């Protein structure tokens, strides 16, 4: 019911501030958060910050003041900007819909490709997926595991699957809840610090990215990833 499609410069010399917007289209919504999430290369996810539906915003103490999210409900638009980008802000930047409401559901956009020709204080979360690349067999049960680096709630660990040339769709929300589109030959289970998703018999379309992400803490975080393929 929601589409969002990030617009702006591909490339951007350093000093300048970055520009992008998010045009929000589909069904009328009466709560929630629009939140930008950027990836860099070889595809570590950034959680940024969001502006909901009542104009409050939240930035992750990393970027703080440099960013800012606003909007313009009657353009039916949100809009990032960050100041003083250098290299280490290249990135493919995503906006993301969400309603606290309907836990299961997110919508992400397109993403786009920014490359670039202080303050703050704060804690986060690490998230450890490991092995960091597996390939299994057509058939073989596979399980993948994130570590946290303190405990989460249970109801605010997810999991992401990603393809190439694609964005993050939400592949299991709340530990075990499979999302909308995802095969029940997928589970997930743990608890505190430990999560697992289970494939119990991996087909060649499985093969994909696995992020495990955690939003029980601020700023929200995402693990580093396993690559999951298939073999010969
Ligand atoms: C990343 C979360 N799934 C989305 C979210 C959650 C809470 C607030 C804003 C956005």
């Amino acid at each position: 019911e929601v589409q969002l499609q990030e617009s702006g410069p591909s490339l951007v010399k350093p000093s300048q501030t970055l520009s992008l917007t998010c045009s929000v289209t589909g069904d009328s919504v009466t709560s929630g958060y629009w939140s930008w999430i950027r990836q860099f290369p070889g595809n570590k996810l950034d959680y940024m910050g969001y502006i909901s539906y009542r104009g409050s915003t939240y930035y992750n103490p990393s970027l703080k003041s440099r960013i800012s999210i606003t909007r313009d409900t009657s353009k039916n638009q949100v809009y990032l900007q960050l100041k003083s980008v250098s290299s280490e802000d290249t990135a493919t930047y995503y906006c993301s819909y969400f309603d606290s409401d309907d836990y299961a559901m997110e919508y992400w956009g397109q993403g786009t490709s920014v490359t670039v020709s202080s303050g703050g204080g704060g804690s986060q979360i690490v998230l450890t997926q490991s092995p960091a690349i597996m390939s299994a067999s057509p058939g073989e049960k596979v399980t993948l595991t994130c570590s946290a680096s303190s405990s989460v709630s249970s109801s605010h660990l997810y999991w992401y699957q990603q393809k190439p040339g694609s964005s993050p769709k939400l592949w299991i929300y709340s530990t075990s809840n499979l999302a909308s589109g995802v095969p029940a030959r997928f589970s997930g289970s743990g608890s505190g610090t430990s999560y697992s998703l289970t494939i119990s018999s991996m087909e060649a379309e499985d093969a994909a990215s696995y992020f495990c992400h955690q939003w029980s803490s601020f700023p929200f975080t995402f693990g580093s990833g396993t690559k999951l393929e298939i073999k010969r």
